[PDB]
């Protein structure tokens, strides 16, 4: 018997169809505990303690984990993040200069904490000029509803909840264009990969297979009602928000997976870690993270 705990997150993306269909468990034969995490920092800790064996991490929590020598490897990309992650603010905040003195929430060292710091740097605003507070996305929604924060840089379901009444000031497609792109990845603990390599391959296969029908023709994929309802259920968003969210990233073919895992992801971690060091969020970094990426499961 193989038991595996998988830490998943709430982005609405096509591989959620494979999760809702239980395809990984069916094809691998493992008993799979899918555990929902509110952001990536807590996933890094659960991977480090051995409580989780496969986890979905943003590129910023990934660089923190790799700088702390957590024994995990990226074995699959989930998505290249675009405007599915966004800074949503009170409507009276009209320009980036209006963020000065405001209370802006982000989950600690998430991709949106990272993107917020990169956006402030791009705008010429020191992070000390903004009251950046650390809250998990459910608490962000609650604080926003009570008017205790002025905005947040968030992903689904918080991003669409806040946008119902707020205004988008920037998003991670823009921040990517400015030179700080962010990614979502899947990582695996080494000891699990050593013992159950065919289960890890089955995970990658299930996720990659599920994204290819979307890549081939987004509009045809999005008009299959069961695709929309499965993502709405697992992300916790209204069905009407799913197409805009799914189109807010790009996804990879199998050829693109192998290409990105053979160099570009390493370079992504190096650059992400460097910026986090400059921003004071990690004490030490490395000039190479090839121990933390592999193409051998795709
Ligand atoms: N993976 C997701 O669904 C949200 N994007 C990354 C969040 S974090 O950086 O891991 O906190």
């Amino acid at each position: 018997m193989v038991n595996v705990t998988v830490a998943y997150q709430t982005s609405a993306e096509p591989a959620k169809v494979a999760q809702a269909d239980n395809t990984f468990a069916k094809e691998s034969g493992a008993t799979v505990d899918w555990r929902k995490f509110d952001s990536g920092a807590s996933i890094v800790r659960a991977l480090a303690s051995g409580d989780v064996q496969i986890g979905n991490l943003g590129s910023s929590p990934l660089a923190v984990a790799a700088s702390q020598q957590v024994p995990i490897e990226v074995f699959l990309l989930a998505s290249k993040l675009g405007n599915s992650e966004a800074l949503v603010v009170k409507k009276t905040i009209s320009k980036p200069e209006d963020l000065i003195g405001k209370r802006i929430a982000v989950p600690f060292i998430s991709t949106t904490h990272y993107s917020l710091l990169a956006a402030l740097k791009h705008w010429g605003i020191k992070p000390g000029q903004v009251e950046i507070v650390n809250l998990q996305p459910p608490a962000i929604i609650a604080a926003w509803q009570r008017g205790d924060i002025d905005g947040a840089y968030v992903w689904a379901p918080a991003v669409n909840a806040l946008e119902k009444d707020g205004k988008v000031l920037t998003d991670s497609e823009q921040v990517g264009q400015w030179g700080a792109p962010t990614l979502d990845v899947w990582v695996v603990r080494k000891d699990f990969a050593e013992k159950h390599p065919e289960v890890v391959k089955a995970f990658a296969k299930s996720a990659i297979d599920a994204q290819q029908p979307y890549i081939a023709n987004p509009d045809v994929w999005l008009k299959q009602p069961e695709n929309i309802s499965k993502l709405a259920r697992l992300s916790g968003v209204p069905e009407g928000d799913v197409p805009g969210l799914v189109k807010g990233n790009t996804y990879l073919t199998p050829q693109q997976q192998t290409a990105e895992l053979t160099g570009p992801v390493n370079k992504a971690i190096i650059d992400t870690a460097q910026f986090l060091k400059e921003q004071g969020k990690v004490p030490a970094v490395a000039n190479d993270y090839s121990q933390y990426v592999t193409s051998r499961f795709v």
